[PDB]
C-alpha cells in the first residue's frame, strides 16, 4: 500500500536528517523542506506500479526494505519536479509555492544580502540534487542488504534506465519547444520517455527485477506501459486543453497558455492541414506565443473543430483496450492483472 | 595513474553514449558535450587521493574496474562544477565558456524560439544532473561486479557521505554569503565540507574502503585530510587575494571581487578589530559589494597590513607539517606515505 511505502520513505528521510545534524540548522531546514515536499502530497503512482511488477512475478509480499526501494521512485520524483520547476520557471506547484520562491522568501524574511531570486534558484538546484543523491542511496542500500546479487544487477539496470530516460525526455522536450517541433513523432518521443517509461514501464520493471529473473514479463510490461503511458499522456493533453480547472487544478487551456508541444496539439495541426489550411496556419503561428484568454478559447475550439479531441479520445480507448488485452494474456499472477487493470 | 583513470572513464562514457543513441541526435550532442567537459581538462586530484587510499592498505594494484570506480569522482566533480557555475552565475570556467552559455549559443545558432539564456540554464541543470546519475551508475556497477559485498558496503557509505557533504558545503556557502557570516568558524565549516572532506578525506577513504576493512586508516585519513584540506583552502584564499593572474588563471583579488567568505578574509576582520577598528569597518562594509579595481587593491593591502597574509602562511606551514607528521606515523605502506607526501 502507498501508505506503507510512504512511511518507509518517511523513516529513511528522518534517519538521514538526524545523521546530517552536524552540518548546522540552515542545512537542517533544507532537509526538513525536502521532507515537507515529498511527504506533503502525491499519489504515489510510481511505487504502486513497482509494487505490482513485484506481485506479477513473485508470491511473497515484498519485505519492508523492498517497499523502501519502491519509495525511492517517489524521492527521485521530487528531484525531477524541483528541477522541472526551475526549467519551466513555475511559481507554484499544486497550489504550493515552488522551491525557488520558498527560499527567495526565506532570503527576504532574514533580510539577507544579494538577489533573493538568485538564492532561491541556487537553493532549488541543491534541493533537487539532494533528493536525487538520497533517492539513489536508498537503491544502493536496499540492494546490498535485502536483495540477492542477481536481483541487485537487475534493479540497477532499471535504475540506470529510468534516470537516463527522464533526463533525455526533459532535454528532448525543451529542444522540441525551442525548435517548434510540429510533428506527432516529436511529441510522441517525449511522451514515451517522460510518461510511458518514467511513470509506467520502468517502475513496473523495477518491481519485477527485484522479484525474480523474468525477462519475458519485463518485455511485456514495456509494451503494456507503451500503451498505458501514452493513453495517460493523451488524457493529460485533453485535460490540459479542455479540462475544467475545478478538476485539473490548472487554468483552462493551460497547455496552450504554457505552449506545450503535445500529441493532441500536433495532431490538430495535421488534421487542420487536411480540413482547413488556414486553421493549421492559426495553430502554427500561435502555439508557444503570448496568448490572451480569447486567443486560447479560439484555439481550443479550433482543436475540437478539426476533430483532434475526438481523435484523441478514440486513440485513448484503443490504447487502453490493447494494454488490458496485453495484461489479460500475460504470464503473471491473476492478482497483478486485477491491480494493474484497476490503475489503467 | 591519472591517465589510466581517465581512459577508464572515457570508455565508460563512450559506452553509455552509444547505448543512449536511440534518444536522438540532440541528446547525443549533450552527452558529447559532457565528454568534452570531463575529459577536456582537469588535474584528476580526487581519483589520485582514492588511488593512494587503496595503496595505503592493499598490496595488489587495483583492478581496471576499480580505477573506473576512482574515475567516478571525476564525473561527480563535473556535476558539482556545472551546477556551481549556475549558482555563481559564472560565464567562463578555466578559459572555456560555462554550460549555460554554450547551450544559449546553440539556441541562437539554431535561431530557436524563446529566451536563449533560459534554455542554457535549463540545459545546464540537465547536464549536471546527467553527470551525477552516470557517476553514481559507475559506483553501483563496479560494486556489483568487482568488489566483495563487504567492500561494497564500505564504498557506498563513503559515496553517500561525499555527496551529502558537498551539497551541505554548497548550501552553507551561499547562506554564509547571503547572511554575511564574518566569523572564522563559518568559513572554516564551509572549507571542511567543500575542500577537506570533498577533495581529500572522502576520496582517500573511498580507496581504503574498496581495499580492506581498516577503520583505523579511514579515521586517520580524515584527520590527515582535515589538515591538508584546510591548508589547500588557505593556499587558495591567498592566491584568490594576492595571486598573480598569470599563475592562478583568475583576475587579481578575485575572491574580493566575487565576495567570497573565506578564512583569510574572516581572519583579516578579526586581526583588524585588534589593530585598527577602522580597517575592520572598511573590510566589513566592503566585502561582497560592488568593488572597483582601486577598492580591491586597497582591501588587498589592508589584508596584508593587519598581518592576515602572514598569519595564513604560518597556518599553512603548521597544518602541512602536522599532516605529514600524521602521515609518517600511519599504519600504512611506505609507498602511500611517499605518494601522499608528494601531493601535500
Ligand atoms: C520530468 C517531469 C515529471 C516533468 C513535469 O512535466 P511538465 O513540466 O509537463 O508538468 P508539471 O510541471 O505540471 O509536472
Ligand atoms: C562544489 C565546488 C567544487 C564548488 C566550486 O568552488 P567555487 O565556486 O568557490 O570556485 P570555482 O567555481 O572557481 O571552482
Ligand atoms: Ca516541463
Ligand atoms: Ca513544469
Ligand atoms: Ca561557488
Ligand atoms: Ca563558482
Amino acid at each position: 500500500m502507498a501508505g506503507a511505502i510512504t512511511d518507509q520513505l518517511r523513516r529513511y528521510l528522518h534517519g538521514r536528517r538526524r545523521a546530517a545534524a552536524h552540518m548546522g540548522s540552515d542545512y537542517d531546514g533544507l532537509i526538513a523542506d525536502l521532507e515537507d515536499f515529498v511527504l506533503g502530497g502525491g499519489k504515489r503512482l510510481r511505487p504502486l506500479f513497482a509494487y505490482w511488477g513485484w506481485h506479477a512475478v513473485a508470491s511473497r509480499e515484498p519485505d519492508p526494505d523492498v517497499l523502501l526501494l519502491f519509495s525511492a521512485l517517489e524521492l527521485l520524483h521530487a528531484w525531477a519536479l524541483v528541477h522541472d520547476d526551475l526549467i519551466d520557471r513555475s511559481a507554484t506547484r499544486r497550489g504550493r509555492p515552488t522551491a525557488q520562491l520558498r527560499y527567495a522568501a526565506l532570503h527576504r524574511d532574514r533580510d539577507w544580502r544579494g538577489s533573493p531570486d538568485q538564492f532561491g534558484m541556487s537553493a532549488a538546484i541543491l534541493l533537487g540534487d539532494l533528493a536525487q543523491v538520497w533517492a539513489d542511496d536508498i537503491v544502493s542500500k536496499v540492494c546490498q542488504s535485502a536483495l540477492a546479487p542477481d536481483a541487485q544487477r537487475r534493479v540497477h539496470r532499471v535504475w540506470a534506465d529510468i534516470r537516463n530516460e527522464v533526463l533525455g525526455g526533459q532535454y528532448l522536450d525543451i529542444v522540441a519547444e525551442a525548435s517548434a517541433a510540429e510533428s506527432i513523432e516529436s511529441a510522441m518521443n517525449v511522451a514515451t520517455l517522460k510518461t510511458a517509461c518514467y511513470t509506467v514501464s520502468r517502475p513496473l520493471q523495477l518491481g519485477t527485477a527485484a522479484a525474480a529473473d523474468r525477462s519475458d514479463v519485463a518485455a511485456i510490461f514495456e509494451h503494456f506501459g507503451a500503451d498505458l503511458g501514452v493513453a495517460f499522456q493523451l488524457r493529460d493533453d485533453v485535460l490540459g486543453v479542455f479540462g475544467d480547472p475545478a478538476v485539473t487544478g490548472k487554468p483552462s487551456g493551460d497547455d496552450l497558455k504554457s505552449g506545450k508541444r503535445t500529441v493532441l496539439v500536433a495532431e490538430a495541426v495535421e488534421l487542420a492541414d487536411r480540413s482547413d489550411p488556414l486553421a493549421a496556419k492559426l495553430l502554427r503561428t500561435s502555439i508557444g506565443t503570448r496568448l490572451t484568454d480569447a486567443q486560447v478559447r479560439e484555439l481550443r475550439t479550433v482543436i475540437e473543430a478539426v476533430g483532434a479531441r475526438a481523435a484523441a479520445e478514440s486513440r485513448i480507448a484503443a490504447l487502453t483496450q490493447r494494454a488490458l488485452a496485453t495484461l489479460a494474456s500475460a504470464p503473471i499472477n491473476a492478482t497483478a492483472k486485477a491491480g494493474l487493470s484497476e490503475l489503467a
